[PDB]
């Protein structure tokens, strides 16, 4: 618990990113499902996700007060991340792993709000 980094949360999605000059058309993100959760950084007192593919991290980002993630389907979700200036889209197996990633959203951006204070 007094660990630099705690983990979290941690589940496995596809993931894909907005294409940067119309934000329209979806691109994958390391075709390959991989491992995307969330980590307290006690080092800046923020919240992360973040997910590592080809020793690259495809996903860093920092959550933030008013960041939301929005279903847009029965499995898939997204969020934008204007620090990043992308938007980030992941594709679950299930209902119910969408679920889970969109709640621990919500509970981990009531940190950051408190964090911020």
């Amino acid at each position: 618990s007094t660990a630099r980094e705690q983990p979290i949360f941690s589940t496995r999605a596809h993931v894909f990113q907005i294409d940067p000059a119309t934000k329209r058309n979806w691109i994958p993100a390391g075709k390959h499902a991989l491992t995307v959760s969330y980590f307290y950084d006690a080092t800046r007192n923020v919240y992360r996700i973040i997910s590592i593919g080809g020793a690259k991290a495809i996903i860093n980002s920092t959550v933030t007060p008013n960041m939301t993630f929005t279903k847009t389907s029965q499995k898939f979700g997204q969020w934008a991340d204007s620090r990043a200036n992308t938007v980030y889209g992941l594709g679950f197996a299930s209902e119910q792993h969408l679920t889970q990633f969109a709640e621990k959203f919500q509970e981990v951006k009531e940190a950051a709000r408190l964090a911020r204070e």
